[PDB]
């Protein structure tokens, strides 16, 4: 107890042992005599945490080459903005792959820089059936091709990434890094806002391929340009100093667990769960998207009515569960089981879902 | 011991009795059964700390009306180009105030935007001499004079601000936001990164005046127009949640200590102190600026040799000093006395400074 059932979907869950080792030095770090908020991020110390955590982070991928781990603030939402405004130039078009909720919103800012072109779309089946690789259609004059690996809000996540030849394969992780390995190598440029599956919020991690971003358009200004970051070290202004810090301890907790390879395993065993709970059901629970097109991340399912579904919300707050309130626009049930959901609070829902279907049937 | 004397510019010191506190609640915030950092910014609890962050920071301001505080990320930094973003029309011309190295680079944004014009320089006396009130030329097109309150590396600091009439007057208070009281009716927009002297980096105050932010220009993407912050309460997407938390400690804290005018005699005590300390010295400490331009929260200064301060330097920090070490740019030595650094500090400071003066001598 005291620790409730924590399904946010972000911010969210962290490991409670990387809070711990993080409380015994919040207010003296290594004997220094200060905290390491109240110390220069131009200093050994600081420096010295803020090159590892970008070390750990690529040895965790597998040692990949010629990329740049880069530490920005703005959410992934500036992000949404940025990447046109540093890579779609004119006589180009930024491709968008169209899978739910967050993809349209990086498709919105994108019009706003530039000519922008929708390669695949989900729409037709409500977001509930991700397109196939195939159907992936891209210009000859596309500047990038963007996707969202894992869509939060509607519950679907891609399996594999498509081959885009020349063409720099861009995809927002915000909910699913760092949760499953992948060849880092299909990409050009990375991203994820840290708040829901690497800790604290305040941080937004960016992984580049070198090449694409050694020069960036000048007329930009000088916090919206690549560039500054790589040349900088994300060190040109103040960076999210804690939250870096904050980063590099969750990212020695993945170590723990068997890499990226161990996490996966067990973010497995946690949604296989969950799904059987919902599949064995004989109705009560339905899914919110097709089979194959299922995360592992975010688990939407539904209730027979609505006011069935908040009887669910209020029950399940009665007995310490937070945050499976669906997304206000989608409706129905969500539960976010990212790499610091525990396994225990996973089978204390589906032991409380077993229960809720019973004392209404 | 085992709390080193710092005098870090920025990230800086965080008072002790804040960091406590916090450290108390890192792991179980008020027995919820969970951390400030893993909490939904939508729910209850984070909304509420939100929200009151906002209204202790007004209410130590005096409670002026009219004006919203939002929580923006990017730093200071973020904000030299946002401000013209928003603010700056064709036709018109963005007006600044020349005062050293923060006003110099909020100047040099801007002119990426637009048209630019320098309403007062004191670069013909190096920046020692602030510019007099009087000596401010402002044109009949300018969208908004913008200042820079303190020079963070300079050592200079303004006593008083002018009356712009219809202009917006727009203040860079970074460095010496809350550690005296002003008439915030003055402004249209003030600004500061929280790190220098609000605690956390990663978490930038922008107090607005309403009218000036009612519509935002619609070409601009949707995480720098100000009215996304206005309309959303700064909420439109993931807030630096924690250090939000932290920055309403920090006030929390400020208002214990006698609110603005308290903390101000106390800013005052540790600034004569060591300015006591350079000007009874007989030409051996040196101040970089004219005694009426004089920062009350940074001090700057210098010995008769490059070799001297080398020796200032490394003798302090065998000693427990951290952060004098002036910037690279300007050379020298700088003492930086924000409101959470000790008058102990101080005290050990000038006894330093004095011994080290007979050893030399
Ligand atoms: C969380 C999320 C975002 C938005 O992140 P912010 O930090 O709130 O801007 C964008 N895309 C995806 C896929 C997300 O999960
Ligand atoms: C610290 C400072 C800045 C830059 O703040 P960042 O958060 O590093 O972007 C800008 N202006 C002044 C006056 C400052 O003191």
């Amino acid at each position: 107890s005291e620790r409730a059932y924590n399904f946010n979907a972000g911010p969210a869950a962290l490991p409670l042992e990387v809070l711990e080792r993080a409380q015994a030095e919040f207010v003296d770090y290594q004997h220094t005599g200060m905290s390491i908020m109240e110390m220069s991020h131009r200093g050994a110390v600081y420096e010295a945490v803020h090159n590892e955590a970008q070390a750990r982070l690529l040895a965790l991928l597998g040692n990949p080459t010629g990329y740049k781990v880069l530490f920005i603030q703005g959410g992934a939402s500036t992000q949404f903005a940025m990447i046109p405004m540093n890579f779609l130039k004119e006589g180009q078009t930024a491709n968008y792959v169209m899978t739910g909720s967050w993809a349209s919103k990086a498709l919105k800012e994108a019009k706003l820089i530039g000519d922008t072109h929708v390669a695949a779309s989900s729409e037709a089946s409500n977001y509930m059936t991700l397109p196939k690789l195939q159907e992936i259609q891209l210009q000859d004059n596309a500047a990038y091709l963007h996707l969202t690996s894992n869509e939060t809000i509607e519950g679907a996540q891609f399996k594999a990434f498509p081959d885009t030849g020349s063409v720099p394969l861009i995809g927002d992780m915000s909910s699913d890094i760092l949760s499953r390995p992948f060849d880092l190598n299909q990409f050009g440029l990375v991203y994820a806002g840290a708040q829901k599956n690497l800790g604290p919020s305040g941080v937004t991690v960016v992984i580049v391929r070198e090449d694409l971003v050694a020069e960036s358009p000048k007329h930009l200004p000088t916090m919206l340009r690549y560039d500054t970051y790589v040349k900088n070290n994300s060190l040109y202004n103040t960076p999210p100093s804690f939250g870096i810090y904050m980063v590099n301890e969750v990212l020695k907790w993945i170590e723990e667990r068997g890499g990226l390879e161990g996490v996966q395993q067990a973010n497995r065993k946690k949604a296989s769960l969950i799904y059987d709970a919902i599949d064995q059901s004989g109705g009560f629970y339905r899914g919110c998207v097709d089979v194959d097109s299922r995360s592992d991340m975010n688990i939407t399912f539904r209730l027979a009515s609505e006011e069935l579904e908040k009887e669910f919300v209020k029950a399940s707050e009665q007995e310490g569960f937070v945050g499976l309130k669906g997304h206000r626009s989608v409706g129905g049930l969500r539960a976010s089981i990212y790499n610091a959901v525990p396994y225990e609070s996973c089978e204390a829902l589906v032991q409380f879902m077993e229960h809720f279907k019973r004392s209404r049937g």
